[PDB]
DNA sequence: AATTCGCAGTTCGCG
DNA sequence: CGCGAACTGCG
């Protein structure tokens, strides 16, 4: 099994190495023949000799065209003479290729931005994660000594603690009487100890929480000061941080490292990303936090440091746990994406299907697309119409089917072949034109772009049936996990053309897929009212909720059925409407603001306060209660005594504070934001005691007793002390509570005032 | 650094 | 200075 490539120098010249673990047995097979290119077209073949001439420096280092190719190529499917420029070392291209694209000769250059070992394994068609391998998984955490102000790792290391499938331990320099504890005399013996631990524990995974951002960069500077030689990798060499822009990330070589929190914030939508939330979102079982300042007073007075010896062990034990769980899940992505585990667990939605495409064109020779610079990605600047959603008919509603298609906009790809190269292409027999906006589509060949979502499709129906007749349970889970990435490939294409940095961006392809999406939702809407009699009582985007007024429960349900059958008839190629289920009933609040309820009892609610980071849980567990008072119940009265109660528990302090906390998220840097909320109060306010705030911070502030701007009454929850702090109970009310449930019950007649 | 669509609370500035 | 728009966050 391929794990991560990388290169080496040796004697001026590139080394691949790739990293193996062919049964059991880490492997590196180096291969010296790979040379880096890019590509340039020309005004004339006769420009390559005034381009061969062209020279750079690097450092001290003169750089040289090694040597030129003449090759033909598809670029957005129409063919394209190219020279291919090769160069002796990978350092050679960033150097010269700015000053190649200023020559006049050279109308542009591509594919001049392929780090040189993910392009090797592009080009040899090789694949990460491939097989019949498991893993060898090792979780580490740290503990530091935080006091405020110090600069970044000035403080010592406290613990190391590691876990594993034998268990956790603890590595300390202080006693703590606890049989996972291991102590030592010295910061220095600690590392030197957590050092060799992972030299004979060998784990092909190293599993960390925010450890490209903390734990690795707390042990590379402490290696430092201490002078430590830091031989994770199985080269013998040490971390090597790389800088991603706004932060940073670790690698180390022979081993993946698998840092989760990049990982979580991608996959799952959690109010706070803390690793205490996580694991208590992802297993159930609670986690208790020990705050910095505990960990420092706790080790200075040497008091009470078993309690920061749990907390240590259950980082690790944690850490393991939830990485054992999302690793198989990232392997699958990897196989798929075609690139290091290490460097797929770390990207964007964007990035992931970029690589994907470059494989793919790499494969049926096509010329990748530059990135767009300043200028062009200046005029990607007009946006274009989304979906079609129906202002609904506001209120409750009895006997509900939800019919939406089966994948409208990866369905309307393949069916009208969306595709740059498609796109108004001159010269065909076959034509299909989008309405609104009416770009015509070329059908006589699949498009680059469909042909690959079709092909993902096929393969993702392949899989499922090869899922449910397996008999390796392995396996099973394996396949399970590759299509459902393969899913959330396909439907992260239509986006990716409307996506402003993206490399093969097709504002028309974009609009176009947008434009049918709304005249196969219409239709299919007037055709279920006029033709077949049903009330649509809501509809965005790719369905609608319906009803036949006054119809029986199984009414409905069948002519429903009868409408499938009808509609689906009339729509082209994999277009298809599809019966998605039955609720017994559902209140419609606003546009994208709904909440069925169907026949076993299951509440599934959308746009709705009762799942936004942004509220609080206290509103956000009325408002459910609310909401079983109604579908569930059908008792509207019990779902007022349910708000006139909640508020006498906050009025009276008798709801926990741990319920009022409000989470947000920091999009910028402080220094940005026009306009000054609450959670930019808090922090602003928390930076300025020194504390570290990126875009993607989750604030978890509360709102106290006081008058004035909501943000000069928040604190950050930790901050909170219940003996000497009163919560702001009138705004628990009139701010966050009511606000949530008002508009569910103003359809009753109860405004706010009869609610208190 | 996937898209457009859309709700709404906080703040501040305008008549 | 009551209200509406800019700013913001997030499904």
């Amino acid at each position: 099994m391929i794990l991560d490539t990388d290169y080496i120098t040796e004697d001026g010249k590139p080394v691949i190495r790739i990293f193996k673990k062919e049964n059991g047995e880490f492997k590196i097979e180096y291969d010296r023949t790979f040379e880096p290119y890019f590509y340039a077209l020309l005004k004339d073949d006769s420009a390559i000799e005034e381009v061969k001439k062209i020279t750079a420096e690097r450092h001290g280092t003169v750089v040289t065209v090694k040597r030129v190719e003449k090759v033909q190529k598809k670029f957005l499917g129409r063919p394209v003479e190219v020279w291919k420029l090769y160069f002796t070392h990978p350092q050679d291209v960033p150097a010269i290729r700015d000053k190649i694209r200023e020559h006049p000769a050279v109308i542009d250059i591509y594919e001049y931005d392929i780090p040189f070992a993910k392009r090797y394994l592009i080009d040899k068609g090789l694949v990460p994660m491939e097989g019949d391998e498991e893993l060898k998984m090792l979780a580490f955490d740290i503990e530091t000594l935080y006091h405020e102000g110090e600069e970044f790792a000035e403080g010592p290391i406290l613990m190391i603690s590691y876990a594993d499938e034998e268990g956790a331990r603890v590595i300390t320099w202080k006693n703590v009487d606890l049989p996972y504890v291991d102590v030592v005399s010295t910061e220095r013996e600690m590392i030197k100890r957590f050092l060799r631990v992972v030299k004979e524990k060998d784990p092909d995974v190293l599993i960390t929480y925010n450890g490209d951002n903390f734990d690795f960069a707390y042990l590379k500077k402490r290696c430092e000061k201490l002078g430590i030689n830091f031989a994770l990798g199985r080269d013998g060499s040490e971390p090597k941080i790389q800088r991603m822009g706004d932060r940073f990330a670790v690698e180390v070589k022979g081993r993946i490292h698998f840092d989760l929190y990049p990982v979580i914030r991608r996959t799952i939508n959690l109010p706070t990303y803390t690793l205490e939330a996580v694991y208590e979102a992802v297993f159930g079982q609670p986690k208790e936090k020990v705050y910095a300042e505990e960990i420092t007073t706790a080790w200075e007075t040497g008091e009470n440091l078993e309690r920061v010896a749990r907390y240590s062990m259950e980082d690790a034990k944690v850490t393991y746990e939830l990485g054992k769980e999302f690793l198989p899940m990232e392997a699958q992505l990897s196989r798929l994406i075609g690139q290091s585990l290490w460097d797929v667990s770390r990207s964007s939605t964007g990035n992931l299907v970029e690589w994907f495409l470059l494989r793919k064109a790499y494969e049926r020779n096509e010329l990748a697309p530059n990135k767009p610079d300043e200028k062009e990605l200046a005029r990607r600047r007009q946006s274009y119409e989304g979906g079609y959603v129906k202002e609904p008919e506001r209120g409750l509603w009895e006997n509900i089917v939800y019919l939406d298609f089966r994948s409208l906009y990866p369905s309307i790809i393949i069916t009208h072949n969306v595709s740059p190269d498609t796109l108004n292409r001159e010269g065909c027999k076959e034509y299909d034109v989008a309405p609104q906006v009416g770009h015509r589509f070329c059908k006589d060949f699949p498009g680059f772009i469909p042909s690959l979502l079709g092909d993902l499709l096929e393969e993702r129906q392949k899989i499922k049936k090869k899922m449910k007749a397996t008999i390796d349970p392995i396996e099973r889970k394996l396949l399970d996990y590759r299509q459902r990435r393969i899913k959330i490939l396909a439907s992260s294409y239509y986006g990716y053309y409307g996506y402003a940095r993206a490399r093969w961006y097709c504002k028309e392809c974009a609009e176009s897929v947008t434009a049918w999406g709304r005249e196969y939702i219409t239709m299919t809407i007037k055709e279920i009212e006029e033709k077949y009699g049903f009330k649509v009582i809501y509809s965005d985007t790719d369905g609608f909720f319906a009803t036949i007024p006054g119809a029986d429960a199984e009414t409905v349900k069948k002519k429903a059925m009868e409408f499938l059958k009808y509609i689906n008839a009339k729509l082209p190629g994999a277009l298809e409407l599809e019966y998605e289920g039955f609720y017994k009933r559902g209140f419609f609040v606003t546009k994208k603001k709904y909440a069925v309820i169907d026949e076993e009892g299951k509440i599934t609610t959308g746009g709705l306060e009762i799942v936004r980071r942004d509220w609080s849980e206290i509103a956000k567990e009325t408002q459910a209660r609310v909401l079983e008072a109604l579908l569930k119940d059908g008792d509207v009265e019990k779902a007022v005594r349910i708000v006139k109660e909640v508020t006498e528990k906050l009025s009276k302090y008798e709801v926990p504070p741990e319920k009022l906390v409000i989470h947000e998220q920091i999009t910028r840097d402080l220094k940005d934001y026009k306009a000054t909320g609450p959670h930019v109060a808090v922090a602003k306010r928390l930076a300025a005691r020194g504390v570290k705030i990126r875009p993607g911070t989750v604030i978890s502030y509360i709102v106290l007793k006081g008058s004035g701007r909501i943000g000069d009454r928040a604190i950050p929850f930790d901050e909170f002390d219940p003996a000497k702090h009163k919560y702001d109970a009138e705004y628990y009310i009139e701010n966050q509570v009511l606000p949530a449930v008002e508009r569910i019950l103003r359809a009753f007649g109860y405004r706010k005032e009869d609610l208190r």
